[PDB]
Order: structure tokens, then C-alpha cells, then sequence
């Protein structure tokens, strides 16, 4: 008896979504974060910094 099955056909342009966008945003937001740190610093109590 005839039975179902599914038939797909032809390609549609594109990537996969949505772990892609995901990942990038983690990345940069741990960018930022790591750059900001850099640009601080401390110098403790009876130090000096030249």
C-alpha cells in the first residue's frame, strides 16, 4: 500500500541560525569586559607607580 513519504526538494540559501548569533554575542560581551579590566590598575598602600 502506498505509504508516506516525505520528498524535499531544491535548496534554500542560508545558515544555520540562532547558535551562531548566540556564541558571537557571549564572545563579545567577554571582550568588552576583559578590555575594560585591562585598563585599570591598582597600586597598593605604601607602593608608588612610575
Amino acid at each position: 500500500m502506498a505509504q508516506n513519504l516525505k520528498d524535499l526538494a531544491g535548496r534554500l540559501p542560508a545558515g544555520p541560525r540562532g547558535m551562531g548569533t548566540a556564541l558571537k554575542l557571549l564572545l563579545g560581551a567577554g571582550a568588552v569586559a576583559y578590555g575594560v579590566r585591562e585598563s585599570v590598575f591598582t597600586v597598593e598602600g605604601g607602593h608608588r607607580a612610575i
